[PDB]
């Protein structure tokens, strides 16, 4: 797997700035997401995960959280400075296996508020974490250390169904999915396509997977979602907010509750 050239020079500063403030915990830096798997649209931002062999100090995470800030730009804002997403997790959380997971942070645009005034989010449980390693075993670049077959191993069925089916619990009410509409409408097709095909895919795939499935009505819906991601026509989500409430409650009600494996 190749980086992108439109991305190394902002990749290998990350890793300089990681490499920095870990220095001797550090066991691997991967990059993984879009930019390896496909899908690297303009507003897409940078995937890395790093893993660590002893908990940051607080030292360590104001450091590595105040000098991302000026690695990364919110997504949008420039074509060569991405937004990035780093996040940091033990090793020993992975090999063996904790369920659920954690992490040590999550560098992230979407806290570059709280950030900016020392408000750094602690290591917390994650579910994600199991799909992050999972994905990553599959496509990935590692930057620093060894390659992720190597270094991590892979979940149990029964827990990479848990990690993919939590998120459905999330999605109840208008205001759980108000503000990240079509985020969460192409994240429900992923999730969907996984557990019918065993396989990770792109967005924008995985939307195409599942249109020709649905009730004209909720095409429509993923349409809108695929369409204003792809950068073709921005929605009033607000109009849309019951249509999208109703695609949530359709997935909830029709993805399955098995795999039909990884
Ligand atoms: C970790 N990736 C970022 C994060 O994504 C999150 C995103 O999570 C969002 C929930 O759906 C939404 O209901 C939730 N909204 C609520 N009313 N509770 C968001 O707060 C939540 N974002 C968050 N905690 N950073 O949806 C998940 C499927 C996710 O991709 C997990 O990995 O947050 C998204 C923005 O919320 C960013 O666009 C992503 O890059
Ligand atoms: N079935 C799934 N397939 C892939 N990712 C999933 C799935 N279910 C949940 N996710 C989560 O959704 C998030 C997707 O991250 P992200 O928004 O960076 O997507 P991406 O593939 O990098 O596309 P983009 O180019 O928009 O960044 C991850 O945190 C991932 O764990
Ligand atoms: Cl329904
Ligand atoms: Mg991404
Ligand atoms: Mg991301």
């Amino acid at each position: 797997l190749s980086i992108p050239p439109s991305i190394q020079c902002q990749t290998e500063a990350a890793c300089r700035l990681i490499t920095r403030v870990t220095g001797d915990t550090l066991r691997a830096i991967h990059l993984y997401g879009s930019a390896v798997a496909g899908g690297l649209k303009p507003n897409s931002d940078i995937d890395l995960l790093v893993t660590i062999c002893q908990p940051l100090t607080e030292a360590q995470r104001a450091t590595l959280m105040q000098e991302l800030l000026a690695l990364s730009s919110p997504p949008g804002a420039s074509a060569e400075k991405r937004a990035l997403e780093v996040t940091v997790v033990l090793y020993s959380q992975l090999v063996p296996w904790c369920f659920p997971p954690s992490r040590e942070m999550q560098f992230g645009e979407w806290l570059r508020e709280d950030i900016c005034q020392g408000i750094y989010e602690p290591a917390q449980q994650d579910w994600d974490m199991v799909l992050l390693i999972t994905q990553i075993l599959e496509t990935s670049i590692p930057l620093k250390g060894e390659r992720a077959e190597r270094l991590f191993t892979p979940a149990p069925a029964a827990q990479l169904l848990k990690a993919l089916r939590y998120p459905l619990d999330l999605w109840q009410s208008t205001a759980d999915v108000q503000g990240d509409e079509y985020h969460i409408v192409l994240t429900l097709a992923r999730i969907w396509y996984t557990l019918s095909t065993g396989r990770f895919t792109s967005k924008d795939a995985a939307a195409d997977w599942l249109l020709p499935q649905l009730p004209e009505d909720y095409a429509a819906t993923l349409r809108a979602a695929q369409r204003e991601y792809l950068g073709l026509e921005q929605q009033d989500w607000h109009i849309l907010l019951p249509a999208v409430v109703r695609f949530v409650d359709f997935a909830k009600a029709h993805i399955p509750t098995q795999f039909t494996h990884h």
